């Protein structure tokens, strides 16, 4: 048996303009999160997505919280940041939420329209802002309480487009990151409940969050990441969809105690992040975005505090150093290609090809059980581990043996 999954991108990928990363900027003083665009600058991005919340900017009805992100746009404009912010949770004078619940935030709002006019109040006040994106995760139970309601949240999707067309009609609006593949409790998708209702006709940007385990899969024996995400995509093109986003995705090298993710630690963070990274860029997204930029303080959850490129003194973590490394190989714009022509390649490879703005192929490929391959037609080409940063050049007389590995490698060639 023999089983590989050969990916070839559907178009051209510019990093500068594919890969952003979220942040979390209003966490940290403006001395801290120059120094993590610093570092976001030095791999060649500019894109990022910041989370607005109601009930931390309007804290009262009509008295607001705005100083610190008045401050924050101010700088993003002066360091040439490109920045999507969503806004979520409702406000406590208008939630739903009934009188004594824990949770007042992660209900709907009563009226749509209040949350649609704060959102072009938002877009209004920051004309810089690139798009607006309208709540989170509403498939989630902690995002939208106590229940996924398609039929509300459509509703809530409308209002707010509409409102923020009236501001600005050739802005982008974004929809909500769906969490995981949009799967809503009742066994139905959230994507699909919202193309019976119709809402393919606001022409929003469609975007989720697919998480998983692994980065192929959630279990070593059912490594479908590739085909549900083709699937979604498919299924959102042929809706007329003007663009998919993923607008998270990631992992976390914290220690544990173990909640939902495996304990990987920092190197396999980087692994991680970069097979998935390889995977993704050549589906068939428009744009995605890594979780997260930095690493963040007590404030957040055990696992939520190690997702970062960056430590919280904003240097970098070896995923930063694999990821720069990963960057630089690649330069900063590929084109569809082929593999080169193999032979024995094990069994479980995943195998990209794309050629850079030299003209130089670029071969993307692991497996989870290792082993080697042979390139019969090469006789010269350079492989590179971006988690080791170890760069090797090989040679034959008739043919490369080339290592394969359970991460990552790079293979340059002519
Ligand atoms: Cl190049």
């Amino acid at each position: 048996h023999m089983e590989i999954q050969v990916l070839k991108a559907p178009r051209a990928v510019v990093w500068k303009d594919f890969l952003g990363v979220n942040a979390q900027f209003l966490w940290f003083s403006p001395e801290r999160y120059n120094k993590q665009i610093d570092r976001l600058q030095d791999l060649g991005l500019e894109w990022v997505r910041l989370d607005l919340h109601w009930d931390r900017l309007e804290t009262a009805e009509d008295q607001y919280q705005l100083a610190s992100l008045d401050q924050l746009v101010k700088d993003l404009e002066a360091r040439q940041l490109k920045s999507v912010f969503y806004l979520v949770g409702s406000a406590r004078f208008i939630t739903t939420a009934p009188f004594y619940s824990p949770f007042q935030d992660q209900y709907p709002p009563r009226d749509p329209e209040v949350f649609a006019r704060r959102m072009a109040m938002l877009s209004q006040r920051y004309p810089s802002v690139a798009a607006w994106q309208v709540w989170n995760e509403p498939n989630l139970i902690g995002f939208w309480r106590p229940k996924a309601d398609p039929e509300g949240y459509a509703k809530l999707l409308q209002a707010s487009t509409i409102a923020l067309r009236m501001v600005d009609p050739e802005k982008p609006v974004v929809s909500a990151g769906m969490a995981f593949f949009s799967e809503m409790p009742d066994g139905r998708t959230m994507f699909d409940a919202l193309g019976h209702l119709g809402v393919e006709s606001l022409g929003t940007i469609a975007t989720y969050h697919p998480y998983t385990q692994l980065p192929e899969g959630n279990y070593p024996w059912n490594l479908d990441f590739v085909s549900h995400a083709n699937q979604i995509n498919r299924a959102l093109r042929n809706a007329g969809v003007p663009a998919i986003w993923s607008t998270e995705w990631g992992w976390s090298a914290y220690k544990g105690p173990k909640e939902l993710q495996d304990i990987i630690g920092v190197e396999g963070q980087a692994d991680y992040v970069l097979r998935r990274l390889a995977l993704m860029s050549a589906l068939d997204y428009d744009r995605i975005f890594l979780f997260t930029l930095s690493d963040l303080d007590q404030r957040a959850s055990v696992r939520d505090r190690d997702y970062g490129l960056l430590d919280l003194d904003a240097n970098p973590k070896p995923v930063y150093l694999a990821l720069q490394r990963f960057l630089k190989v690649t330069g900063p714009k590929l084109r569809p290609a082929d593999p080169p022509v193999t032979e024995d390649l094990p069994d479980g490879s995943f195998s990209i090809g794309w050629t850079r703005e030299d003209g130089r192929n670029v071969w993307l490929f692991w497996s989870a059980r290792g082993g080697n391959v042979r390139l019969p037609k090469l006789k010269e080409a350079t492989l590179h581990d971006p988690l080791s940063g170890k760069v090797t050049p090989l040679s034959g007389s008739d043919g490369l043996e080339v290592p394969v590995k359970s991460s990552l490698q790079m293979l340059v060639w002519e």
